[PDB]
């Protein structure tokens, strides 16, 4: 019953061959297999992977009943290499059968899958609720997760309302500290690269609408390539749809990967950057959110995107990523001229490598517990308390101190005597059921405390008062983990 690392993919291949949708995933695993195997052996030599319980894990892919398919494939691969006993489900019948047999210790599921879980198991679905890890790309903020609070704020979305611990939501990028970051793995260079080759990001013609001036400025200094036909200028060199090795060859050859504004926060810009490409990242001013952008309306989050790829913008930056105003002709020309003169430096954040994803998912499996049976994680030693100004979120004040909001610490910040420790003295206090508390009015020294523990929230700025904010440190290249979290 102890987990043993796997160094051979034969059994995995056999399991994924049972569902047609895994076909192009198996190809990707074969291409990446040597990287995965070096990674699990390297992790096991560097960190104690001994004496882990082998878990029976349900993976229910609601969406099989894309970036999402890449994330599923990397999660399943990581679980397999770490030695866990994986039961894959892509039907209501498999789901019923796996849960029928009992002994399930951990459940990875998507939003569509979760509705199927509740319907198929009936009222005892809640018995398993603490074992759920819900793959949810764009994230779920606490305000939308709390069904009754969402109704009371007049949100009309069908999404959210699961009443989970919001750290059970697993995101594509570390954009929502209320949630956990799952992510995925990103699959002489002077000689290989065509210095004046740009490639447009966007496999559909619709994405190209109103980018003519932008594309013309790039075309002044570079060839414009595409992999896509009304909106496409005559000078564009279309290679058609590519795949695997061919696309990787094209990226290896490309100096500049050109964002058009859509799609939002995909894997492709990280793949370009890993291959030595610079990424021209459209800036969004004002930021795009469920409040101003049709695509985002109904998403169970108010999170604002400052660019097409906020992760690339904030966690990578120049020289790999140039975040520019598409409508600023001077800034676009300067960016393109600078990129042309840049030395090529292929870059991959550690959190998007095989080893970094294995380390992250291994820490969540071993340490993240909503079922009440394990010591506090992250450990309390990691708490650094910060006061957010009015109009600033807990997410914002941690980030501006090179930290990350840690929602599991909110419970240690929620009464008069606990505040004393953090040089805040409450002359008076009350309880509110609000995402914006605990709060502090520094004028009249009035503290408002959280009356509904499900409403603790890294998201949300108080218009008038300071917020009392739980921050933690993170390992550079591994934002999901605090220094003492391994």
């Amino acid at each position: 019953s102890l987990a043993e690392i796997r160094t051979d993919f034969n059994i995995l291949y056999s399991m994924m061959k049972k569902h047609e949708e895994f076909r192009w995933m198996r190809l990707r695993i074969r291409r990446m297999a040597d990287a995965w195997i070096q990674a699990i052996k390297s992790l096991a030599e560097k960190q104690n992977l001994e004496k882990r319980k082998r878990k029976k894990v349900l993976v229910h892919l609601g969406l099989l009943t894309l970036g999402e398919l890449v994330q599923w494939s990397d999660l399943i691969t990581s679980l397999y290499l770490l030695g866990h006993d994986i039961r894959i489900s892509a039907s209501l019948a498999e789901l019923k059968e796996i849960m029928g047999g009992g002994g399930v210790e951990l459940i990875y599921i998507d939003i569509v899958g979760l509705a199927q879980f509740k319907k198929t198991l009936g009222p005892s679905w809640v018995h398993y609720q603490c074992m759920l890890r819900v793959l949810d790309s764009f994230g779920t903020e606490p305000e939308f997760n709390h069904a009754n609070y969402a109704q009371s704020k007049g949100h009309k979305t069908p999404w959210g309302k699961w009443n989970l611990n919001p750290q059970q939501f697993y995101t594509m990028f570390p954009h929502t500290p209320d949630n956990s970051f799952l992510g995925f793995v990103v699959e002489h260079i002077n000689e290989i690269k065509r210095q004046n080759q740009s490639l447009v990001y966007g496999k559909v013609d619709s994405f190209w609408k109103n980018k003519k001036i932008y594309l013309d400025i790039i075309h002044t200094y570079m060839e414009v390539h595409a992999t896509v036909t009304k909106n496409i200028p005559s000078y564009v060199k279309n290679h058609g749809i590519l795949s695997g090795r061919d696309l990787q060859f094209l990226l290896r050859e490309t100096k500049l990967f050109v964002g058009l504004g859509f799609p939002y926060e995909g894997p492709a810009p990280l793949e370009a950057i890993a291959n030595g490409c610079a990424f021209l990242n459209p800036k969004f001013n004002p930021p795009k959110s469920s409040k101003n952008t049709d695509f985002f309306i109904g998403k169970p989050t108010l999170r604002e995107l400052t660019s097409q790829h906020p992760y690339a913008e904030v966690f990578i930056g120049r020289p790999h990523v140039w975040t520019v105003d598409l409508n600023n002709q001077e800034e676009v020309e300067d960016a393109v001229k600078a990129i042309l003169n840049q030395k090529i430096e292929p870059y991959m954040p550690y959190e998007f490598t095989c080893e970094g994803m294995l380390q992250r998912i291994n820490a969540f499996i071993e340490k993240q517990d909503f079922c009440h049976g394990q010591v506090m994680w992250p450990p309390l030693s990691a708490l650094q308390v910060k006061l957010a100004e009015p109009g600033q979120s807990c997410k914002q004040v941690c980030q501006e101190s090179q930290l990350i909001c840690e929602p599991s610490f909110f419970q240690h910040l929620n009464k008069d005597k606990d505040m004393l420790k953090y040089k805040v003295t409450c002359q008076s206090s009350e309880l509110a059921k609000d995402i914006l508390v605990p709060s502090f009015d520094p004028k009249n020294k009035h503290c408002v405390f959280q009356g509904d523990l499900l409403l603790f929230s890294c998201a949300g700025a108080h218009p008038r008062h300071q917020r009392v904010c739980p921050c933690r440190d993170f390992i550079k290249g591994q934002v999901a983990l605090c220094k003492d979290c391994l």
